[PDB]
């Protein structure tokens, strides 16, 4: 059944009504029937009637707290990206610093001539990316795909334990420029997530099918053989990036698609993305579960070098979830192997 769903494994486009938009985990539930999963990256176009904010004319005194500075290195289309951390800065300093001759946006004609021009020239001139506000944009009465309060079962560790972990259970606001990036990954505890762009020029994103996502570790450890003996899940790091071109090479399937404004995407369990900005915007996000991810958060392999890390107690997922393999889970015994293709549990609804 799920095997001949999406069998490309291509990044799917879904235009819900208002009434499948109302429901946010049932709709989830349905583009996975769908086998929207596959590709490891969704994207979402809410109906034209919707809106999270009447207006965002108002945010130009919203602080950035600890803006980023990309120096990225590298040639041949693998790339290491540092993070300088810059002095704070208002939303609308960001945006003349964006907007600037020397920041902005280069001219063109096809989205193929920008993406050809990022690679070219992502070591130069490195950016700022106001990355990882904490904080929302939605109002507080919209009720529909609310990133800030989303109702899924990762609800689940505030619920238990009281912990919140910004930017996992609790909204990230980021604002880019052009060129800025987001390095190769998956979400932590291999999560879902979701991205919101609340305005401005375009988000590209890449992506490889969580089916080959191993293959695209394998390329990864044999590019950089030094951080993968320093690290067990180096990538989790966040600072590699690696070009289209070198994935073709090298036989990763991989998909490519453009967000603009007013538009979702949704990353799934073991999705490996990467990406860059196309000028100056803003987009929410934060991650979600579902009760397919369990069984990837129970066999994620974390960073092993940094303390700072995210790590989620896999306890009370598997005792509410899983309580037949608990037991087992807890003696080291549960051989559970993964099928990517399988939809969560909540689709059957939709079979
Ligand atoms: C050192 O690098 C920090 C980083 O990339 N953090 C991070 C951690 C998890 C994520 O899901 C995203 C992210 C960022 C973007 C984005 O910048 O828009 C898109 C998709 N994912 C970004
Ligand atoms: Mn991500
Ligand atoms: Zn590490």
């Amino acid at each position: 059944e799920s095997e001949t769903l999406n069998p490309s494994a291509r990044i799917m486009t879904f235009y819900p009504t208002m009434e499948e938009f109302r429901n946010f985990s049932r709709y989830i539930a349905y583009i996975e029937s769908q086998g929207a999963h596959r590709a490891g990256l969704a994207k979402v176009v809410p109906p034209k009637e919707w809106k999270p904010r009447a207006s965002y004319d108002d945010i130009d005194d919203l602080v950035i707290p600890a803006p980023i500075q990309q120096l990225v290195t590298g040639q041949s289309g693998l790339f290491t990206q540092y993070n300088i951390q810059k002095k704070a800065m208002t939303v609308r300093e960001f945006r003349k610093i964006a907007n600037s001759d020397k920041y902005c946006t280069p001219r063109y004609s096809e989205f193929e001539e920008l993406e050809r021009k990022y690679w070219k020239n992502l070591t130069f001139n490195p950016p700022i990316y106001g990355a990882d506000v904490n904080g929302t944009l939605y109002e507080k009465h919209v009720d529909e795909w609310n990133i800030g309060r989303l109702r899924t079962i990762l609800d689940l560790v505030e619920k238990e334990s009281g912990i919140t972990i910004e930017g996992v259970n609790t909204p990230y606001l980021y604002f880019g420029m052009w060129k800025t990036s987001f390095a190769w990954h998956t979400e932590d505890m291999d999560l879902y997530s979701i991205n919101y762009l609340h305005f401005g020029e375009p988000k590209s994103w890449y992506s490889v099918p969580p089916e080959h996502g191993k293959r695209l570790e394998r390329l990864a450890k044999g590019f950089f053989p030094g951080s993968a003996q320093s690290c067990e899940a180096f990538l989790r790091h966040k600072m590699t990036l690696i070009s289209p071109l070198m994935l073709k090479k090298y036989g990763i399937p991989f998909d490519k698609v453009t967000q603009e404004a007013g538009e979702f995407m949704i990353t799934f369990p073991y999705g490996y993305h990467a990406g860059f900005n196309h000028g100056f915007n803003c987009a929410e996000s934060t991650n979600f579960a579902t009760r397919r991810w369990i069984e990837y958060g129970k066999q994620a392999v974390l960073c092993s070098c940094r303390k700072d890390m995210v790590k989620i107690s896999m306890d009370v997922f598997v005792r509410k979830f899983q309580p037949e393999r608990y037991k087992l889970w807890k003696a080291g015994k549960d051989n559970t192997v993964i099928d990517h293709t399988l939809p969560t549990p909540e689709a059957a609804e939709f079979e």
